């Protein structure tokens, strides 16, 4: 089964019309769309399935994670086409582009660290709450409308957790961002995601995450066997507090999402998400010169 699959014979060539790219996700290529029938933009992931091997699953997976979201700081599943051996995954459209990209002008104030990281925290929440792990947590997969709302994007290694299985061991995530206890394959849960979120605060602090300029098969010893980076520079104590409550080696000793959301840096800095526009106001006027 497919979740969200449409009738065969629509043709999503015809519903929707296919703009420029927008990224490369886990699997396949994304567009920005135009939803022919409401002139709504979308994001369409297109996959091929013939030259797709053993990672049909994995679609599959990530359609049906995708499906049973519903909440704010998800970005919305609104089905799948398939065109000859190709699969068009429509998804919401987020206007405002990755927190990744709003970081290109120059670095964000602590205010907008704290508003992005509470939404995050949000998404997270309810994640954990319907007993998911998105387990890519980082800024290229934080998405925000042009209004500034912030969410939760590619789904395409997230793992559910359910009664008879109270915690997963799959190595998957992105090498930098991954917890210790994932590279590892120990048992985990959603604890793994509160550390890809410490390393995630740093990458929003600095622009880049620790190890970054090494070759990513050097953190499968690096991370299990160094103690946890922390943020350097000129930063808050509540921010480097916040990162180093992320960052700690031991899961249980991470706090829940949760209680995130009433740590000292996010209150204390955090502002409305309205407000962020101004982030992506000023990366449209960088853009527009170059
Ligand atoms: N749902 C969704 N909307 C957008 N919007 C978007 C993306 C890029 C840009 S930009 N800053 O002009 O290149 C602007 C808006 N991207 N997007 C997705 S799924 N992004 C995405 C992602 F989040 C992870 C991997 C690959 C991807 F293409």
């Amino acid at each position: 089964g497919l979740p969200g699959m449409q009738n065969l014979k629509a043709d999503p060539e015809e519903l929707f019309t296919k703009l420029e790219k927008i990224g490369k996700g886990s699997f396949g290529e994304v567009f920005k769309g135009i939803d022919n029938r409401t002139q709504k933009v979308v994001a369409i992931k297109i996959i091929d399935l013939e030259e797709a091997e053993d990672e049909i699953e994995d679609i599959q997976q990530e359609i049906t994670v995708l499906s049973q979201c519903d909440s704010p700081y998800v970005t919305k599943y609104y089905g799948s086409y398939l065109k000859d051996t190709k699969l068009w995954i429509i998804m919401e459209y987020l206007g405002g582009g990755s927190a990744l990209d709003l970081l290109e002008p120059g670095p964000l104030d602590e205010t907008q660290i704290a508003t992005i990281l509470r939404e995050i925290l949000k998404g997270l929440d309810y994640l954990h709450s319907e007993k998911k792990i998105h387990r890519d947590i980082k800024a290229a997969n934080v998405l925000l409308s042009e209004h500034g709302e912030v969410k939760l994007a590619d789904f395409g290694v997230a793992g559910q957790l359910t009664d008879t299985q109270i915690k997963r061991n799959t190595f998957v995530g992105t090498p930098f961002w991954m917890a210790p206890e994932v590279i590892k394959q120990s048992a985990y849960d959603s604890k793994a995601d509160i550390w890809s979120l410490g390393i995630t605060a740093i990458e929003l602090a600095r622009g880049e995450p620790p190890h970054s300029e090494l070759h990513p098969m050097k953190v499968l010893f690096l991370i299990p066997k160094n103690n946890p980076p922390t943020l350097e520079g000129n930063y808050s104590k509540p921010l480097k507090e916040f990162v180093e409550a992320c960052l700690n080696k031991e899961p249980s000793f991470r706090p829940t999402a949760k209680e995130l959301l009433k740590h000292k840096f996010i209150l204390r800095n955090a502002k409305k998400t309205s407000y962020l526009t101004e982030l992506i106001d000023r990366y449209k006027r960088w853009k527009a010169e170059q």
